[PDB]
């Protein structure tokens, strides 16, 4: 609301100053909002490749750019 002048941008809620949250260029996820887009599970705080409007973890992101021509 008020006092806490953070927000998130999964739900588009207000992320309350107890919880966890991930700032990304200005912008807050839940930690768990913040899941993969691949395995779709709550990264959190680990090695995690964070994509421009998206996330994937080490072994997601890899695939992503790994030898792979075949998407779609
Ligand atoms: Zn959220
Ligand atoms: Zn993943």
């Amino acid at each position: 609301g008020s006092s806490g002048s953070s927000g998130c941008q999964e739900c588009k809620k207000t992320i309350m100053p107890g919880t966890r949250k991930m700032e990304y260029k200005g912008s807050s996820w839940h930690e768990t909002c913040f899941i993969c887009h691949r395995c779709q599970q709550p990264i959190g705080t680990k090695s995690f490749i964070p994509k421009d409007n998206q996330n994937f973890c080490v072994p997601c992101y890899e695939k992503q750019h790994a030898s792979g021509p075949s998407s779609g």
